[PDB]
């Protein structure tokens, strides 16, 4: 096969990695904590089956997420480091992340505090005017497809869904996070890089109140609320003007009026001076609650310590 000869390393996987702990659950599988044999590395797999009956769809996506993260170079987006194939199933291998800013919200029970709103904000939108610089489109913020890596940096993760084209017009997404011109294309319409943009103000509430705006709504039912009426706004007034006015930026519903992600790189609330350890702190204060929380050992959030085992 062509695409195998020419996207995958010809190595048994199951010779190269160990020590797999389940750190996550995909579409097409778990998510992995491994060991690299090579180098005593810890490294991040997402094995990905195209077994079963859908497997020509199932192959053709893994394929298409392959050929996308091979194109990566910048330090906000979670580094590729190739992948495998063994018995109908690929092997994605990144490098290891140890949680995502969800993670975050769920082990806390807390929004960030609003200097660290600021540090996953800036890491995020450094990657997305990245990927616009080059055409391409995520098309799925989120604070669960907001990676945290030792030291402390900030990556987009999560490609699945990404267009490697703009103007594109797939209905593609996660609904309460979705751009109103991308459901808008649930009938017909294109749209661009700013609708990343959008959803990255919708993560902006979703950390500051843990939810996105909607998420108290069926889905379907949010697509048209969110299409059609005006832009959620952060809750509280107690965050800074300058956070405040990041996401109104970012949610204006009139496409032409959304400023670009190149533009807000010098947005007010992104460049404020902040320690320059905020994230390590992040991460600290959640590994210490994570050893606190009853049942480390039935944990879900357990992985963010799975490197001291
Ligand atoms: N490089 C990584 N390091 C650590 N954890 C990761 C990494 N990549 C993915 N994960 C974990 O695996 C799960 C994620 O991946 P992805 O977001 O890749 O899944 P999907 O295939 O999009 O699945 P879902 O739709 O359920 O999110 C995530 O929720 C995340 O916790
Ligand atoms: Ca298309
Ligand atoms: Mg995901
Ligand atoms: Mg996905």
């Amino acid at each position: 096969d062509p695409d195998v000869a020419e996207l995958f390393f010809k190595d048994d996987p199951e010779k190269l990695f160990s020590d797999l702990r389940e750190i996550g659950h995909g579409s097409f599988g778990a998510v992995y904590f491994a060991r690299d044999v090579r180098n005593s590395e810890v490294v991040a797999i997402k094995k990905m089956s195209y077994s079963g009956k859908q497997s020509n769809e199932k192959w053709q996506d893994i394929i298409k997420e392959v050929r996308f993260l091979q194109k990566l170079r910048h330090p906000n987006t979670i580094q590729y480091r190739g992948c495998y194939l063994r018995e109908h199933t690929a092997w994605l291998v990144m490098e290891y992340c140890l949680g995502s800013a969800s993670d975050l919200l769920e082990v806390h029970k807390k929004p960030l505090q609003e200097v660290e709103i600021a540090a996953v904000t800036h890491g995020a939108l450094q990657g997305l005017a990245y990927l616009h610089s080059h055409n391409m489109i995520h098309r799925d913020v989120k604070a669960g497809n907001i990676l945290l890596s030792e030291p402390g940096l900030v990556k987009l993760g999560d490609f699945g869904s990404a267009s490697i084209m703009a103007p594109a017009n797939s209905f593609v997404g996660t609904p309460y996070w979705m751009a109103p011109e991308v459901i808008l294309a649930m009938d017909e319409g294109q749209y661009d890089g700013k609708v990343d943009v959008w959803s990255l103000g919708i993560t902006c509430i979703e950390l500051a109140e843990r939810k996105p705006p909607l998420f108290n709504m069926n889905a379907m039912s949010a697509l048209y609320h969110i299409a059609q009426n005006e832009s959620p706004a952060l809750q509280s007034g107690h965050w800074s003007e300058y956070f405040r006015n990041f996401v109104d930026s970012c949610l204006q519903k009139i496409p032409q009026d959304r400023p670009t992600s190149e533009v807000l790189l010098k947005h007010r609330f992104v460049l404020r001076e902040r320690p320059p350890t905020v994230i390590m702190d992040l991460i600290q204060r959640t590994k210490d609650a994570v050893r606190e929380l009853d049942n480390l050992q039935y944990r879900k959030m357990k992985k963010i310590l799975f490197q001291e085992a």
